């Protein structure tokens, strides 16, 4: 399972410009071990997302929503890691069905081990094979998780000010309602697919308020 | 670096008998894998205790008291992943100082790696390795968190019922000043250190108002 390699190119495209708001020169401050770490992380969030854990809260029920950011999560560090490394320097490491939690256990383990590898762009593929078999909208989830990224970094994030947990409802709840209207052709068609992009864009921004004024659009992300 | 065997071997009948109170047949329901996935889960509490975050609360401090508990949780596991599989079937892989933050973050990512292939002995002299260097008393730490771990199972951690921080205060912290009083020669001493870690145990029941009845001294954890 591969996505266009349009539809590729402008999610990285989306990645660079993301990583420019948190920092102009991002190309020359990270290294790849960077994005190895970020990566590692995202995959012990989504891990924590089931009811591993045999000694607390044995009954627990996974978050298989949460499951979705996550993955979002890593596809936003491994476009970023590929940019700095080509894996010059996936049936052996994914196991489907991942609602079989056995199989994302060990499956979502072995992406830390692909990650401190540095083989970023297999964990992209890992990512894609997951949302095709889990049945999620990858692209619109990344649009969306996208879009709050940068209004994280305007509402203070990188500074410790903001708060993702407001009235009992984490930020990344909202995106959920902002993706469900958008169907996998709407956001992967060849001539109308940035439309649709920008549309996300527009309810993740509404979802958080952001002022016109301070609304970044589609444009504003694209070289192509 | 290594402890006296006399000591470890205590350290491991503790390991022991706690997994006990968790499952009574322990032994035959945990796996390597389940032990390898909790070492790596407490890495990345570790590596979460450092600002590492290039773009979230870049200025943020290090917790460096919360490192030295999560040492201690990795020790409890690599312990028990120990008692099940032996090696069999450092410099090179842990950094030191480790006040110096980027030595920390890839030694710790090392014992994720170390984990991953079951070197759970080699993940034990890690982290003796990792105390003798930051300066702090592996074994009392070990001996207090042990027995908050006890607690927690007696006050419903296993069914969802457990409340970990409370009135601004995260039980762990608790465990600091119970610790402050015992030297290292007070908890490695050949004959007297099963009534420090004594001790030590009763100072922990104290600081979570354990009634005396529900109280396992030292005698209950060994077998020697
Ligand atoms: O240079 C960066 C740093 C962070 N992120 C995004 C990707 C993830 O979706 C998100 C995770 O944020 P945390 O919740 O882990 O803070 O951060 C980037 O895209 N580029
Ligand atoms: O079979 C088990 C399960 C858990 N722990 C302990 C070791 C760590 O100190 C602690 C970590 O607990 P959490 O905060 O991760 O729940 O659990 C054990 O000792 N044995
Ligand atoms: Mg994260
Ligand atoms: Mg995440
Ligand atoms: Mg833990
Ligand atoms: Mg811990
Ligand atoms: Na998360
Ligand atoms: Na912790």
């Amino acid at each position: 399972v591969s996505l266009s390699p349009l539809i590729l190119r402008s999610l990285a495209e989306l990645q660079d410009g993301l990583n420019t708001v948190v920092d102009k020169n991002w190309r020359q401050l990270r290294r790849p071990g960077d994005w190895s770490l970020a990566i590692t992380m995202e995959a012990a969030e989504l891990l924590d997302s089931y009811p591993w854990k045999w000694w607390k809260n044995v009954k627990a029920q996974p978050d298989l929503q949460n499951v979705k950011i996550e993955l979002t999560d890593i596809l936003h560090f491994s476009l970023s890691g590929a940019m700095q490394v080509s894996d010059e320097n996936l049936a052996d490491f994914m196991f489907f069905p991942l609602s079989d939690t056995n199989n994302a256990l060990a499956s979502f383990q072995n992406i830390i081990r692909l990650a401190s590898l540095q083989r970023f762009q297999l964990v992209t593929s890992a990512v894609i094979a997951a949302a095709d078999d889990i049945g999620f909208n990858l692209v619109a989830y990344y649009v969306a998780k996208h879009t709050l990224n940068g209004i994280r970094q305007m509402k203070g994030y990188k500074d410790g000010t903001y708060v993702k947990v407001q009235k009992g409802v984490e930020d990344n709840e909202l995106l959920h309602g902002c993706i469900s209207p958008f169907s996998l052709d709407d956001v992967t068609n060849e001539g109308n697919y940035k439309t649709k992009w920008d549309d996300i864009m527009h309810r993740v921004y509404d979802a958080f308020g952001t002022p016109k004024e301070e609304r970044l659009n589609i444009g504003h992300w694209l070289k192509s």
